[PDB]
């Protein structure tokens, strides 16, 4: 069933919640209901879903796929060179995503959200937040007009790697692959995406990390996600507090 739980002690005291769902046994674990169910902008954890499109779309086909460095200097050393695919996910590169995802016309990139029922499905900003200064370095999906809460992250999670939606079994994989995590720990396999943002209306960070656990024949879908009013809480921050939970509860 739904289960109310606390997992307070490990966020050590910082503001967030988390939410863990079972699909084969209906097992919804939630902490701090209220966060869980609020829209936010997903920023960089939105890459999962990105990867998927170029890949559907013929953009990019396999971890290795390029798309074409032109030289532009960027102070992140690995984001100054023609990256792979599995680079570019893990380095979060916002230029390889962004000129991925402008390959693809709004219509298509709307129906695939609606299908996925990803939060409010708004792309109407499509270039982003540019009153934030950084030009083409923004989009629909970096503190803009896409939001999607925990819960619904979770669910996406689950349709997309239970095999409920079109997606091709290959490009699952692949996403898969990208996303696996080395957390020490050979008995459980992590998944995951971070994403880090700042929400100037309420004076709060996004910071998040979703994605999947698999333990001995059961699979958990997480979304893990702060909105403390303290800018060093990043996406970084909220993975380890994502993996100390695993690890005490999960394990
Ligand atoms: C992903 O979450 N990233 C972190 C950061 N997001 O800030 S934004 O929401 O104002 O755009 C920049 C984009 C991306 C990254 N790591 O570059
Ligand atoms: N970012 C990670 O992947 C985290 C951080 C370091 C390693 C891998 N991982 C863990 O869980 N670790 O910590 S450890 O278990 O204490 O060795």
């Amino acid at each position: 069933s739904v289960n109310i739980v606390d997992y307070s002690d490990c966020f050590e005291g910082i503001s967030g919640g988390a939410i863990f769902c079972n699909t084969k046994n209906k097992e919804y674990n939630i902490y701090n209901k209220e966060l869980i169910e609020t829209r936010r902008s997903p920023c960089s954890t939105f890459k999962i879903v990105s990867t998927l499109i170029g890949l559907e779309k013929g953009v990019i086909n396999s971890k290795e796929s390029v798309m074409g460095y032109d030289g532009t200097d960027y102070p992140n050393k690995n984001w100054n060179k023609n990256l792979s695919l599995e680079e570019a996910f893990k380095e979060s590169c916002v230029w390889y995503y962004k000129k991925l995802i402008n390959k693809v016309d709004a219509k298509s990139v709307q129906n695939i959200l609606d299908d996925l029922k990803y939060g409010n499905c708004d792309i109407s900003e499509w270039e982003g937040d540019l009153k934030n200064g950084k030009g083409h370095l923004n989009g629909f999906w970096l503190e803009s007009s896409l939001q999607i809460s925990p819960k619904e992250q979770v669910q996406t999670m689950a349709k997309i790697f239970e095999g409920d939606t079109n997606f091709k079994k290959e490009h699952i994989n692949i996403l898969r692959d990208i996303m696996a995590i080395d957390v020490n720990d050979a008995n459980i396999n992590v998944y995951g995406k971070t994403g880090t943002g700042f929400d100037e209306k309420n004076k709060r960070v996004d910071a998040w990390f979703v994605g999947m656990l698999e333990r001995e024949g059961d699979t958990y879908y997480f979304a893990i996600k702060s909105d403390d009013s303290n800018k060093e809480i990043t996406g970084p921050k909220v993975k380890e507090i994502a993996i100390n939970i695993i690890k005490k509860y999960y394990s």
